[PDB]
Parts: structure tokens; C-alpha cells; sequence
């Protein structure tokens, strides 16, 4: 008869954005965050808990340490400093980030689920399945969350109609070889595409709607220094499918084993949660554009790991 | 046949978090930011639309002029960099910031209802109705909606239950005068000043919560730099009541004119809110100390607005 | 600077609970419920004032008469007894042709400059003639249409590949009545062609149609087993109700007035549209496959010839 | 890593509107809905899945059985025909145990090791049976209790003083019935001392009278006007269920069992009380003024006696 509990490891700009958006949400009870950084956490947490009265239900935000996620539910990993303006070095120091934190956490007993936001987003989902020894069902990462959202943005101004009328999705890295699934993008059946390739230079408005899409962290971060508020929104948005048990089908970063043709890779999808975590990815038809991209996407995620 | 349109004045680190507030809760469908420094604006206004596609409801947000308040049904102030480690100059600095900003906002047609939030709040919000020309129920200040979550927050740690079940307020000056009304204190009825009296140095336990609200401000800034969090959820408190025209009792900065014996002073009361702004102000009985302690932070005010 | 508000006429099964929708959901702060039934509304409206301080922000009920229209947002018209079995249809919508007359020429006479939100059957003829007997935009004046028809199919669908509700885009068109047809030309979930995955299972079209089958007649079913329906259509007109207040531009299936839209004008039908909080912004137009084509042209004529009979 | 699963026992006016209500609040993900009217379940089941595609997130409803009930949560009882004009008390309690001795036990045969809620009348006595019959722990054993009578004087003071019910901070203790006690002593708006206010008024007394006497005889009101109530104790049943999925630590007046607190030993009574996902965490034991101490003493007594007397 316990609640609700999530501990965010690494309270920066995303992590803390995050913390926020569950004050506001009320999707968990429980709220405990773990930096190296105590006094960000310190004066965060008090910050976050004065927001709390005003929470649609109780949320109980506190500073806390890795015993503290024996009993833990979710954990959120939003930990590691932004690249700073290669590849490679990210990688390598992100990947010991996550095996000393991964490790504490899986020292603590936790048996939850781990949710990954730290970029290379698929690198560090598939790092976390392996160092963690967990079930795939129970490690998640952010993957496309957030792409998927900028492109139905783009298309709800495109279009003029709710973002949530929009059914459009990226699939692939979150990052430089994702894919727009113009098969299928939509407002109640209607052929964003096509709709669009009639309009005067309307091929370079699809070019430009897919470009902003893939471009836009880059758009951000050149305009204030970092982005935060995309980021928290989707974490939060898989947190509510995770603790309301949705069966909610969301593009997720996921571990593949025969789908889509591919293995022994985590990639965004298309995905089924609930409170169980990943319940199945959900394989969708894609035209030749859409295999070709998605299969060199796999392709460079397998490499870098190789690397 | 409008929609609801919010125009935010000051996009640092509390107008952000205000921001992002609306975009969680869906309170308003449109929410348009003002500020000096347009690349922020630039770059927070596209990071804060890419969370939009998880909003409960349609939330539109773009980067505005002056021009864009015409329509608008609330302003919400939020520009003045924070105090540097004196007060008249503070006062003088921000008081010239706000002739410009509410003359601007009154030049477009302007119609609607003034919230504020930067420090001194309670001037800053008589001086927003003075510039202004507005009915007193149109302009109001957060005041103490932030003071009174701080000391619910620490009440319900203290006798460990839901922060929504605490009835406690703060009221007078946002600031060092500010005061707690023991005289009302409670949980369900417990008198919990009483309860706490009965504590083994009960008489310290009842100054510290006191203290650690008062000085919250300080405490987190001297933590991680600025506060944000608490504020942005006291204004987002605020701005539902408004939109969902509650009749909710609320502590806030209002305009005096004979309650509380007091005259030509704004300053943290609670108040009727409601689609009209502060329908009015509820008038609470005091004790003596609490007499006393309203009186001279009102005092303090009116004296400082000569000054 | 007033705040929002709905009148209901109509206050039996489906308006009482459509109030009791609101009472849970908050989307407006005044109610107003009418009826010529006062002791029902005088007990309702106690029963729901009672449940209110549990509502997430404050609503107000209260028992109205027609003069509570002057500022009212929003009149929803779920007012008339249900046909009863044996009743002649062109009888029923004789009956409440003359009932829509006299509530819509009360609610006008009390200078309600608002939108109106129709629920009695047959919806899309009663929407039409509300339009005609108010004099408003076509904008303002809404049938709740296949709102429950798509919600049921797509209930239906969630089921049958075993995902959320709310991950199945799918959507039924035409009458809210025997014509209404599905489009299975674009329900998915993620981009997954439906009927083209059940066409592949055993006896899949057998499954696709008693998927249909069970969306047309879920009226029937629930009324044979219970004796009338409420709760399904008083969660869509809850959920248009949202769209207008909260100024979503959504897109929804209700029934709206057709000037030249899919080829038809002159009726209102079940169709996609963006509703705001100015009501139906524009019908949106789809691409229909030949079947659906064939469908919504009949489905079409069928409420054309029936509105020529009255 | 199961979701939240609420068993639904009784489905009449009271249980169907909290189903409802749950589609409307998405509490929880999984409803299961069991009575012995099964033809009025199967249509209920159908009408509440149509409305879920518009609930906040999922929510599965489904026809159910008692071997359900093994992985359920919370089991919500509101089984029993409403008492008759005319039906002796002791006759009612009489036949409402003999319900509950066989809702319970089937109940605890299915290996259930959750949470109940009892909305069924007298709740107070059906709360104790619950606790008695089903062997758990008295945290997790709940009556409705008075979550709906303070709901009730709330919303009159709200009226009397025009504000936001939820800025009413009010309560009433004591069995859910003709013992029930206003806790005026603590009622209050932002520390506004509401009776003494009201005292001031021109024949305030009458009006004190008059908000006690419409709280206390709501039911009889509502019963009187429309034959049933629901909608109220449908929305308190909501709250509770509320203040345990969502783990708050709510103080919310509700029937709870008494082992010291108030003086009070071996009742379940309407108490203020902290709920939270293990159910009653504990009892608050609240100042009362003379007034209130005789009333709820009395109260409990009274509660005591009709045990006795079954
Ligand atoms: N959509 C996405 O997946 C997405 C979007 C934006 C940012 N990001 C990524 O999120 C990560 C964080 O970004 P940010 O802007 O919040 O960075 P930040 O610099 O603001 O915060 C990083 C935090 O991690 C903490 N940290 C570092 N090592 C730690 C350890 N061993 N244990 C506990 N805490 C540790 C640091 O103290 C710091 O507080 C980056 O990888 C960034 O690229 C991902
Ligand atoms: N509870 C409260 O009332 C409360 C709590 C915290 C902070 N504050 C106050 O809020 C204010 C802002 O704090 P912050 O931390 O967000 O500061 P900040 O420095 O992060 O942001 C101030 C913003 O105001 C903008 N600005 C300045 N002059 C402007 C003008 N003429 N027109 C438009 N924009 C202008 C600046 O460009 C900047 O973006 C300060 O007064 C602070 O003390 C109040
Ligand atoms: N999806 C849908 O559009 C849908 C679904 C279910 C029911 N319905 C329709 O909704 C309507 C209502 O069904 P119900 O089950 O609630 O019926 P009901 O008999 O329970 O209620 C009808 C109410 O209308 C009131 N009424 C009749 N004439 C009136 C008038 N002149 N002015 C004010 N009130 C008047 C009656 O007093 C009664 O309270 C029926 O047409 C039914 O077929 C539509
Ligand atoms: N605030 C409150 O606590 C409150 C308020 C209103 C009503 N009530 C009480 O709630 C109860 C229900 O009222 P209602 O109006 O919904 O009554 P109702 O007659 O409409 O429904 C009672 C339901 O119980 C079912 N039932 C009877 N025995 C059963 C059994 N053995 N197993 C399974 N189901 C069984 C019946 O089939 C029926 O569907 C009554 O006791 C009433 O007095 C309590």
C-alpha cells in the first residue's frame, strides 16, 4: 500500500524543469532528487516544495540519496552536462556517468524502471538495460517523445488546428538521422503531405517543417543556451502512461528485437506503456523512404556503440 | 467569442516558470511573452510550444509587442532584474520600469485586469493601479499567495499531513513585516499553534516555522541563486481563480479603503477572486498581536511609497 | 469580466447526467438546468449542488427559467421523451419539431446571443431546425451528431487491438442514426491500418463487421438492456463543451450544416469540424474512399428526404 | 506493477453514478462492476465504456465477478435497495447484514486483501459489520460516513456567504443521520467565525437553525422531490477514492472505527480523519465545545445501541 514514488537523478535545466512539471501534474506522491550538485538541490527542493500547496493532490518533493530508491518506482535519469560546442568523448564520459549511477541505484534494491533522458538518449537507454540487468519492458528512454511533439507543433501551425488533433510522429535517434512518418501524419484522415505538395513551393515547406523538427535543439540553444521545457513536457508525458497504467501508444526509445527488422538496438518507436513500462513496440507500416531512413538510423546507433 | 489571453511582461526566471505553469495546467489558451531581451523570448517561446502537444488543452504561445494586449484579459508583470545584494534604490529603478511597461499596455487598448509580481510587489502593485487608471478590483499583487503556501508547506511537515488540508495564512507586507495569523492556524479545526505550544521547546518550533518563512526567499537564493518555482505556481493559483471565476478566497496584495482600518495601501489580505479580479476583501479577526504586527507592516509601506 | 455559463433544457436521463458531467469535470462555473418537470430539477439541482464542493473549481447549479438565458454562453437541448417503441419516426420528429419551436423561440425571446449544443433524436434534423428557428450563424449551432458513434467505435476498435482509448484515431460519419457509416479509410492506431489488419486474421471480416454492427446498434443494445442511454452521450456533449470553453480548436465529429462541403448542402451531418469557443469553426473535408463515398451521399439524402417529409 | 483496480459491488442509482463519476475522474484504470441485476450491469458496462475514449486517461470498465476481486484495490459497496417509507429501522439493519455477510465473505474468498468503502445505509453500522465480518484491519476498512453531510453544510455556507465552497472550511461529525452534529466551533472562511457572524444577522439564529436543519434533512429533501439521491454520494465516494490512489494524506470527514479517540471505544462514527493509500491512517481528534462533546457523545451512543439492538 505504498505510493507513487520517482527519484530524478541530476537536477540541471531538464531535471529540475521535470520536477517541476510533476508539482504542477500531481502524476506521482512522491518526488526525491539526487545531484552531485546538494546545494542546487537544497535550494531547488525548497522552491519546488512552496509550489506544492497549489498542486492539484499531494506531492511530497525531498533531497535524497541512493538508498532512497530501495522502494523507488520510477527512476529518471536526466544527469551529465550538455556537449559542450566530439561525439565519441560525449559518449565515453556519459557511459561512466551512468555505470557508477546505474550501479548505486541497482545497489539500493530498486526494482522499478528507469527513465532515461541524458543525450545519446538511445546509447544511454541501451547502457542502462545492460548495466542495470532489467527486463527491456523496464527500461525506457525519452527517445523521440519530444521530436514527435515539435513536429505536430510545427504541423498544428501549419494547419491551424489543436496539437492534439494532430497524428504525427518521428521515429528513429533522437538526433541527426530521425525520420518524419509522412506515411501516416494526419488531422482526422487528412494527408498532411499531400495537402501540402499543392500548396504554392509546398515541397519546401515539407523540407522546412521536417528541418525545424530535426534542427530545433539547435534553433534553441543557439537562441538561450539550452532547451528544458520540451524535454520535461515529454518526460512527464510517459511518467502519467507509466502511473495511470494507459496502454498509451507513445514514441519511446525501446529496445528492438526483431522489429522493424532490426535487433540488439534501443531506437525510437512507436510503444505501448503502462505501469509495467514498455508493454510492446508497435511495428507500423513505412513506405521505402521511411524503411530506407529508419534502417540507417538503426545502422549509426549500432555503430557509434560499436565505437 | 475570444478565447482566454494572457500577455506576460518579463520572461527571466520567475516569468519563464510562470510560463511553463500555464503550459502544464491549461488554464488559459493563449499566452503571449513580452520582453527586453528577444532572444530568450525567441528561444523559450519555441521550447515552451514543443510542450504544448502534451497540454490537457490547446495552449498557443508566441513571442509579442505591446500591440498584442489590446485583447487581452490579464498582464502579468513579471520584468525588473532582482535586487542585487538598496531598497529606495530598488523601489525608484522599478517604479520607472512600471510607468513605462503600464503606459505601453494602457496605450493598446488594454481592457483587462494587471498582475504583479515584481518586488516590492506590494508597491509595485499600488503603482500598476495608479498608472493605470483601472477599478482596484482590476489590479492585484501576488502579495502573500506565496508566503501563505511557504507556511502551509512547513505546517504540514510539521504535523505530517496533505498541504491542501493546512488552513493557514500569512498577510501584511511580501517581506520583512510580514505576519502569520496563529488565530486562525489549523488542521480540521486542530489549533495548531496550541498543539505546538504543547511541544518540548514548542516555543521554538512555533518561531522557526515563522522564521523559515519569512526568510524562504533568502534561504533559497543563498542555495541556487534566485527563486522561481513557488512564485510561478502562487501566479498560476492566482490566474485559474480568475479564469474559472471561482469566488476562491485567496491571500493577495489588494487595495485598502477602510479594512483592516486601514487606508490607500496595498498589501496581502486574503480576498474574493474571481473573473472580475478581487471582488473584495474579506476582513478576518485579528488577536492583538496580529493587530499590531498588520498596522505597522502597512505603516511600513505607506512609508516607504512617501519616501 | 462575466464568468461562464450553460443552460440546460432538458433535465431527464441524458440532461441530468450531462450536468453531472460538468459537476465532475468543471469546464463551467454556472449551470442552469430547465425543465418542465420542476420537482426533478428542484431535487437535481439540490442532489448536484452537493456534489460541487468536491468539483476541481467552484460550479454553480441552479434551477433557471428562460430569462437566465440573456447571458448564457452555452444552451444545450436535450429535452424530449425518447421514442417510444412502436412510434412512427416521422410522428417522433413531428412531436419534437413542435417542442424545438417553443424552446428555441423562448431561449431567442430572452436575447441569449450565445451557441447551442443539440442532444434530442433525431439530432442532426432537430440541429437543422434549430438552426432555422434561432436565426443564428451556422457556427453557432451545434448537433452532438457522431461524437458518441465515434467514441464507440473507437471504444470498440481499443478493444479489439487492446490499447488506450485515446491511441485509437478513428471516426464514424453521416446521420447519428441506421445510415452513419465508419471510416475505415483512415482508422489507425500509430499509423496501423485497422480493417487491413483485421481483414488478416480468421474470419476477419467477420470481426471488421461486427465491429460496425456494434457501433450502429449500441443504442438498442444498451436500451434493451437498460431502458435508455445517457452516460456515452453525456461524456461527448461534456467533451464538446470542453472544445467551445477552453477555445481548443479541436476536431470533432458533430453534427454541422454542409454548404458545399463533401458535395452536399443544406444539412447538417456528422462530419469532422474544429470547434472553438466561437463553435463550429469550419467542417473539415476529408478524403473518403469509394464505399464512403457511396455511404455519406446516401446517409445525406436520407436525413434530405426525411426533413421533406415534415 | 499491476495498475489500479476499484471493484464496484451494487450497481443502483448510488454505485452507476460513482462508476461515472470515475470515468469522468479517471481515478483509476480498471472499474469492475458486479451486482445481481445483471441485465442492468451489461447495459451500464456498455454506457460507461462509450464515454471512456473522453476520459482523462484510460479507464477500463467491465461486467464482473466475485473471483475479480482477488487483485482489486479497493472494494466500493453499494448494495442494497434503498429503505422503504414505512420499513422499520431494525428491520433495514437486519437485512442489510445479512447482505453484507454474503457480499463480504465472498469477498474475502477470493483472496481480496485490499480496501473497502461502504456507501451503503446505515453506514455507519454496515462500516462496523465490514470491519467485523471481512477480519482486516480497521485502517482499511471505510465508511462514506459524513464526506457528504459536510460536503452539504459546506455548500449552504457557501450560499449564506457567497464564496467558493472549497474556500468553506466546515465540517459535520457524528453518525450519517439523525445524530449527525455541525462543528461550529470550527467552521470558518479564512478564519471568518461563521456562526458568530451569522448571530449578528437579523434573526441570524433562525438562519443557523435553518443551514443545520437543510444539512441534516437534504436526503429527505431530495427523496421527497426526485425519489433517490446519488449524485452527492456518488462525488464523496469519489473523494475518498481520490485521497487513496493519489497517496494524500487528506484529512476528509468519513466513518471510521474509534478505539479511544473522542472517549469513544468500538463504534465507527463520522470523524475528520488522514486518508491515504493504506486507507485511514489515523482518526483526528479534534476540539469540540460542550455543545458538540454532548451531541457526539450521543451520537455514538445511539450508533451503540442499534448494534446492540441487531
Ligand atoms: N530530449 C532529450 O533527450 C534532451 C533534451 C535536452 C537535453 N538533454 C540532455 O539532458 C542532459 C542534461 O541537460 P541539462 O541542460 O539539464 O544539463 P545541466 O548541466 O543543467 O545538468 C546536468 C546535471 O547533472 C549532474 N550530474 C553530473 N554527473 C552526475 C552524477 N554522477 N550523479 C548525479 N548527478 C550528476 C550535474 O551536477 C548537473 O546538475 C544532457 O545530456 C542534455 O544533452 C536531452
Ligand atoms: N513572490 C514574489 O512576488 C517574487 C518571488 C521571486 C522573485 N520576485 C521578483 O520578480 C522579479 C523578477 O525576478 P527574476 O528572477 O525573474 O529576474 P530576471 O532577471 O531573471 O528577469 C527580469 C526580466 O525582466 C526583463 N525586463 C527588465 N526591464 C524590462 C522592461 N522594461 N520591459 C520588458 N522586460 C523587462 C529583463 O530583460 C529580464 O528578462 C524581481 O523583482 C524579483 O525580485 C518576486
Ligand atoms: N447520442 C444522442 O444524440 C442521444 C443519446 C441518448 C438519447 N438521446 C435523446 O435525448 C433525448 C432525451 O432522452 P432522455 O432519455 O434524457 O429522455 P427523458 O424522458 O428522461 O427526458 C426528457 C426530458 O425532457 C423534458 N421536456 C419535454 N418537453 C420539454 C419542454 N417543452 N421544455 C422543457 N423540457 C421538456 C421532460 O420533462 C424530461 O425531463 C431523447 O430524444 C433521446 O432519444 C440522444
Ligand atoms: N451518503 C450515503 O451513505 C448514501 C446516500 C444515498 C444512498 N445511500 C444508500 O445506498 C444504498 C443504495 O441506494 P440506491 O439508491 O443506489 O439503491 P438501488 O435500489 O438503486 O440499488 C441497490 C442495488 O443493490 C443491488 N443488490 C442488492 N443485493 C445485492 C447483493 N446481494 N449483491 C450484489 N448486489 C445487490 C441491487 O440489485 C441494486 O442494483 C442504499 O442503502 C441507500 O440508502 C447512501
Amino acid at each position: 500500500f505504498k505510493g507513487n514514488k520517482v527519484v530524478l537523478i541530476g537536477n540541471g535545466a531538464v531535471g529540475s524543469s521535470y520536477a517541476f512539471s510533476l508539482v504542477n501534474q500531481s502524476i506521482v506522491d512522491e518526488l526525491v532528487i539526487i545531484d552531485l550538485d546538494t546545494e542546487k538541490v537544497r535550494g531547488d527542493v525548497m522552491d519546488l516544495k512552496h509550489a506544492t500547496p497549489y498542486s492539484p493532490t499531494t506531492v511530497r518533493v525531498k533531497a535524497g540519496e541512493y538508498s532512497d530508491c530501495h522502494d523507488a518506482d520510477l527512476v529518471v535519469i536526466c544527469a551529465g552536462a550538455a556537449q559542450k560546442p566530439t561525439r565519441l568523448d560525449l559518449v565515453s564520459k556519459n557511459l561512466k556517468i551512468f555505470k557508477s549511477i546505474v550501479g548505486e541505484v541497482m545497489a539500493s534494491k530498486f526494482d522499478g524502471i528507469f527513465l532515461v533522458a541524458t543525450n545519446p538518449v538511445d546509447i544511454l537507454a541501451y547502457a542502462t538495460w545492460k548495466f542495470s540487468g532489467l527486463p527491456k519492458e523496464r527500461v525506457i528512454g525519452s527517445g523521440t517523445i519530444l521530436d514527435s511533439a515539435r513536429f505536430r507543433l510545427l504541423l498544428s501551425e501549419a494547419f491551424d488546428v489543436a496539437p492534439r488533433s494532430v497524428d504525427a510522429q518521428i521515429i528513429g535517434e533522437h538526433g541527426d538521422t530521425e525520420l518524419p512518418v509522412w506515411s501516416h501524419a494526419n488531422i482526422a484522415g487528412q494527408p498532411l503531405k499531400t495537402l501540402l505538395e499543392q500548396r504554392p513551393e509546398g515541397k519546401a515547406q515539407i523540407e522546412q517543417i521536417f528541418v525545424q523538427t530535426r534542427d530545433a535543439a539547435y534553433d534553441i540553444i543557439q537562441a538561450k543556451g539550452a532547451t528544458y521545457y520540451g524535454v520535461a513536457m515529454g518526460l512527464a508525458r510517459i511518467t502519467e502512461a507509466i502511473f495511470r497504467n494507459e496502454d498509451a501508444v507513445l514514441t519511446v526509445s525501446a529496445l528492438l528485437e526483431g522489429e522493424y527488422e532490426e535487433e540488439d538496438v534501443y531506437i525510437g518507436v512507436p510503444a505501448v506503456i503502462n505501469r509495467n513500462g514498455i508493454r510492446n513496440v508497435v511495428e507500423i507500416p513505412l513506405n521505402d523512404e521511411e524503411q530506407s531512413k529508419f534502417a540507417h538510423s538503426a545502422k549509426t546507433l549500432k555503430d557509434i556503440m560499436a565505437e
